[PDB]
């Protein structure tokens, strides 16, 4: 699996249209907050309460993650 801290992510929607549609690095992964981080040295927070996003990997990958309708809280408990 591998962590996603580096990887890059993008937003189609948001719960704030300052966010809304955003697109960066990963940085860290919050129950209800989505941490943007960039190689370049560049980090930028992004809430999860209701933000749709898909993350890219160099290799060649494509993941898919959603803050609308999958807003879970782990280390919160279920």
């Amino acid at each position: 699996r591998h962590e996603l801290i580096g990887l890059s992510v993008r937003i189609a929607r948001s719960v704030h249209r300052d966010i809304q549609g955003i697109s960066g690095r990963v940085v860290d992964e919050t129950r209800n907050t989505l941490r943007i981080e960039m190689d370049d040295g560049r980090e930028i927070t992004v809430p999860k309460g209701i933000a749709v996003f898909h993350f890219r990997t160099p290799q060649g990958e494509l993941v898919e993650i959603d803050g609308r309708a999958l807003v879970a809280r782990p280390e919160e408990r279920i």
